């Protein structure tokens, strides 16, 4: 199921679960390896093949998702292909104020209504997304990132992460 990509294109970005790389096969995509670490004790095969499956059924269920397109094998280093977000923020360096939404009003607005998206779904299938977390690509727009797992449950805990992010929009644009 893992293809071999033989060569990586330059490194971009600063996950700390995963090094990102340009597709050298397709300028659309980008090879996400995991690095040491960051699968606790579960294989990192394990974890890759998880992702791929909830990000395609969050997907399928009408969710905003970073799509995942393959598993994929460098070396010993094992992850995922994805399609790449230019300039994409990450969420938790929103949150832990690591980084700053820009000011840009239709940005800020998009961020507003894709969080208010994500929170109806939620509420409406009633399901809990484990190690939920987003990208923010460069028109504000908001997409699920490396989805560890979707189960039907309370979705009150996965409704508070968009919150926190949706917060930072809905106070830049209380400020005219």
């Amino acid at each position: 199921a893992f293809h071999d990509v033989p060569s990586l294109g330059q490194k971009v970005g600063a996950g700390s679960q995963k090094d990102v790389f340009h597709s050298r096969q397709d300028p659309r995509q980008c090879i996400c390896l995991f690095r040491p670490g960051t699968t606790g004790s579960i294989p990192a095969e394990q974890y890759a093949q998880k992702e791929l499956e909830t990000t395609k059924q969050l997907k399928n269920l009408g969710f905003p998702v970073v799509d995942a397109h393959a598993l994929v094998k460098h070396q010993g280093s094992v992850g995922v292909a994805k399609d790449f977000i230019h300039n994409a923020l990450d969420s938790e360096d929103i949150v832990n104020n690591k980084k700053s939404l820009p000011d840009n009003l239709k940005f800020n607005k998009n961020v507003l209504e894709d969080c208010n998206a994500i929170i109806r779904r939620l509420k409406n299938l009633e399901v809990h997304i484990e190690d939920l977390q987003f990208l923010v690509d460069h028109n504000g727009h908001v997409l699920i990132n490396d989805p560890r797992d979707v189960v039907r449950s309370s979705p009150d805990k996965s409704i508070s992460k968009v919150n926190e992010l949706r917060s930072h929009a809905l106070n830049n644009l209380l400020d005219i």
